[PDB]
């Protein structure tokens, strides 16, 4: 049994792969993620020009998981072109290369540009609507018309299959709301859900501070607490999306995590906190554990389960 | 060393309560939670009509925090009303009513008559604008329009002070309008920060099936899963609402998580989820052990360190 699929016209080893953010800024990163067990790897979001991002302190863990705000610290988009271009080794493993401009002008720049490498390469697009951590830029997602305006611009300039990284949702107006805009964009293939819960405040009762300083210690909170929240979007999204994928993020430590996931309807599956706090070995632990849970219940496919999640009566 | 509080012209032994559907529906329920050792009691969101509300499992608790579609299952607004009028000892400790009608015409028919009482005996209401669990009824918070509406409804025909039930909110743009429009409202003495983190979808594993019953297993999220949330939010209005009170729920199981709520701006301290599983015991066990902090730190009242979270740099 092995744990090896198939889509956007490429082929994964196994259906794991990095969150954007983590592990991911860095020549060195990417070939770290490269080199680990993982099926595929994706960028930090990258601006057109570099970011040093936030002050620091600005990630911190904790056992149910973790608080950012990190600004969108990366290297410039000329950067992770040039990686997905020239350095990546596309027969190890794909590579989806997140973008976040902080408006639509910068997004469809950056997309012309990495249009003649998707055509060349196959590198994979996930469009970041999502990031809760930039002062005076609300997540675009939570704003549809803007949403709406970012999709139809990148979709024009770009002009192939693309993903879209979603903010969590909490109301199911929402869900059908934003659901039906994904929906009126066929090239977008692939939904991810979910970014960090945004603005969460982490309070450090000994010393009485917030434990990040950006944002008055406002961060997204990501890990444990966030497992919930992340299977429901995923689920919502399955619902709704009946002709695109979905990607699994959130709170995934174990194979069993990944299973939940996969049973509300992913994909893939992307590893944030959990790969920040225990490294890349993290991945071949995952992997042995979700095949041991298949082992246990007769699964021999992933497709068995995918979105088979029951619900009662 | 002390927990007493005076505000809205009551007085409160000290701060903790339930929060509003836990141990508050039956005049057991209200008897029980009366000669605990709270400092006040919340009753039951209701409507003007009795109802059953949601088939059942519609709660389920987990050692992360819970998971609930309840369906607003309540005796109605006559029996509260009559609890309040003829039944409770406000002798014992203050009483909150909460309301929850399905429109604002539903509303205002109950604060109409809540009115008289308010005065004669001093209930306090509570108005729930975030029940996140009645099909087709995405909540009135997350409406900003509907919420002004609600408001503006309300404060005409109740012309008492009165408090505000919200959601979580994730952005920081939504904190920055939700709390313009509550500030609107001179009505509006207390915000109460939060209700459960809406939508959120629990699965076991085992049996690969949601954990509730409605909605295909979609819920309101409370306990661990939410605190940060909780402080979050609780802080946010805190900021933004100088001229108003703000009460904390979201998370607490201890004493140290009801002084986190209290550093980032909370007055009253509501405990749902953990109240929910403990029982009312539950209420000397947080007063012992946020006195033990407060004395280890030298604190002799709430508001030596009330809103005094502090901030990097
Ligand atoms: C340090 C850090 C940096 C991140 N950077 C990004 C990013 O650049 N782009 C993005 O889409 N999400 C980013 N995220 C969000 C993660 O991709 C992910 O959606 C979130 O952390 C939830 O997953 P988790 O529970 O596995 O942490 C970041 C998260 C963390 C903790
Ligand atoms: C079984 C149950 C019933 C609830 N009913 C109500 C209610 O009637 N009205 C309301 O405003 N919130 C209701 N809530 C939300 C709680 O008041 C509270 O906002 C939420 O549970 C978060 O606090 P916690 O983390 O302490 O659980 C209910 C929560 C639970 C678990
Ligand atoms: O602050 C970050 O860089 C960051 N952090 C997140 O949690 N999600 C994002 O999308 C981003 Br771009
Ligand atoms: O389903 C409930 O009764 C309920 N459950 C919640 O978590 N919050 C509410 O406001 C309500 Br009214």
């Amino acid at each position: 049994m092995c744990l090896k699929l198939n889509l956007l016209d490429h082929v994964f080893a196994n259906p794991f792969m990095n969150a954007a953010g983590v592990l991911c800024s860095t020549e060195e990163d990417l070939r770290c993620m490269t080199a680990s067990s993982s099926g595929a790897l994706v960028s930090k979001s990258c601006t057109s020009a570099p970011r040093d991002g936030n002050p620091e302190p600005r990630y911190m863990a904790f056992p149910l998981g973790s608080i950012n705000s990190m600004g969108l610290p990366n290297l410039g988009f000329d950067f992770y072109l040039k990686y997905a271009s020239d350095l990546h080794d596309y027969s190890k493993k794909p590579l989806f290369l997140s973008i976040s401009g902080l408006s639509v002008e910068e997004n469809v720049a950056m997309v012309r540009r990495l249009a003649p490498v998707a055509q060349e390469k196959g590198v994979l697009l996930e469009l970041n609507l999502s990031c809760p951590n930039v002062p005076g830029k609300p997540q675009v997602a939570y704003d549809f018309e803007a949403m709406r305006t970012y999709l139809q611009q990148v979709s024009l300039a770009y002009g192939l299959p693309f993903g879209v990284k979603m903010p969590p949702y909490f109301d199911i107006a929402h869900f059908d709301t934003a659901a039906a805009v994904l929906n009126e964009f066929p090239l977008v293939k692939f939904v991810t859900c979910v970014n960090s819960v945004g603005n969460g405040l982490v309070i450090d009762a000994e010393s009485e501070s917030v434990v990040i300083k950006p944002k008055q210690g406002f961060g997204g909170l990501g890990g444990k607490y966030i497992l919930p929240t992340a299977l429901a979007n995923v689920n919502a999204f399955y619902r709704r999306c009946p002709d695109k994928l979905v990607f699994g993020c959130g709170g995934v430590y174990s194979g069993e995590d990944a299973f939940l996931h996969i049973l509300a309807g992913a994909s893939m599956v992307q590893v944030g906190t959990a790969l920040q706090e225990e490294g890349p070995g993290i991945f071949t632990r995952l992997e042995d554990e979700l095949l041991e849970i298949m082992a246990r219940k007769g699964y021999r496919t992933l497709e068995e389960f995918r979105g088979r999640v029951k619900t009662i009566e």
